[PDB]
């Protein structure tokens, strides 16, 4: 059980704003103070809003990865608040950007890695996503990344697009669109084209190209994670143990 005392709990400055409300840095200070994130809920007064966050609760304590942001714990008196361990970079789209010309392609092939590594966690636990993308990554330090999210047609397999059908194969496809977004700094795919429009691009064929700097090994694996086909997509714990060789390949 992760209810905490709210005098346990000091809130600090707001470090973006989130579904039901404004995510706050602050201190939990339990019997050594620790550096949190507080995800608020301004209409969590009404008790169909409160089911809806507290969810998200409910579905990470199952968790326990070390590239899977941590629950610390809840707060189900009004406000509500979950609280979460601490990534101070900020989100990763946004981190990718404004470091463009800092990182090197052995850091961007690191986290690529490090979200192979959360995803054959979950696979593990047949535990589908459904929303794999930059954006539901978060940065804890320059060389850790972190799973932090528990209509993105653009990173939609096509038969979830489709068929609304969600699987380990459909969250291998997002997987691949977000090793593309990384090797791309945060750049979102298909710019310019209409939601309507990317499943017709999708059936003839049409795939994201080459991000510039990528190696041709990790491209021909992303496209692997595009096959059209399902069941011919390959499975997180072969494209960890790929990423793991791509990486080594780089840092020499
Ligand atoms: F909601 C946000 C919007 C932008 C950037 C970050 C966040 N949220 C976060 N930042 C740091 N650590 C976190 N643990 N859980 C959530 C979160």
């Amino acid at each position: 059980d992760y209810e905490i005392q709210r005098e346990r709990i000091e809130l600090g400055r707001c470090i973006g704003e989130g579904q039901f409300g404004d995510v706050h840095q602050g201190i939990y200070m339990s019997p050594p103070a620790l550096a949190v994130a507080i995800k608020t809920c301004k209409n969590c007064t009404s008790d169909s809003v409160r089911e809806k966050f507290l969810q998200e609760a409910l579905t990470m304590r199952q968790f326990d990865h070390p590239h899977i942001v941590k629950l610390i714990g809840v707060i189900t008196e009004n406000p509500v608040w979950i609280i979460m361990e601490l990534c101070t970079l900020g989100e990763l789209r946004s981190f990718l950007q404004v470091r463009k010309y800092s990182l090197d392609l052995a850091s961007l092939i690191l986290y690529a890695y490090q979200l192979s590594t959360a995803l054959a966690y979950l696979e593990s636990k047949r535990f589908v996503h459904r929303d794999i993308a930059a954006r539901n990554v978060l940065v804890s330090s320059n060389d850790c990344v972190k799973l932090g999210d528990f209509l993105p047609i653009k990173w939609m397999a096509p038969e979830s697009i489709n068929f609304r059908r969600f699987t380990s194969a459909s969250d291998v496809w997002m997987f691949g669109v977000c090793m593309w977004e990384i090797l791309m700094h945060g750049v979102k795919p298909f710019q310019g084209v209409k939601n309507n429009d990317v499943i017709g691009r999708i059936e003839n064929g049409e795939r994201l190209p080459m991000p510039p700097n990528c190696p041709p090994t990790l491209y021909s694996l992303m496209t692997k994670c595009w096959a059209y086909d399902p069941s011919r997509r390959p499975r997180f714990t072969e494209l960890k143990a790929q990423l793991s060789t791509i990486l080594e390949e780089e840092k020499a």
